[PDB]
């Protein structure tokens, strides 16, 4: 779809670790997202997860981060 709840992703495919919830918010809506936090656990480990972020910014997909 358009928009999808999941990690966003720096290059290549690795997601973005964090510390704090705020960062990952910042992160997220900076991206057009309507919010953020940090997981600390999840499908991929820490990282940040971004609620309705839009479709021309990259998230974490299966394989290697490089």
């Amino acid at each position: 779809n358009s928009v999808r709840d999941a990690y966003i992703a720096q290059p290549h495919n690795c997601v973005y670790e964090c510390a704090r919830n705020e960062y990952c918010n910042d992160l997220c809506t900076k991206n057009g997202a309507k919010s953020g936090y940090c997981q600390w656990v999840g499908k991929y480990g820490n990282g940040c997860w971004c609620i309705e972020l839009p479709d021309n910014v990259p998230i974490r997909v299966p394989g290697k981060c490089h």
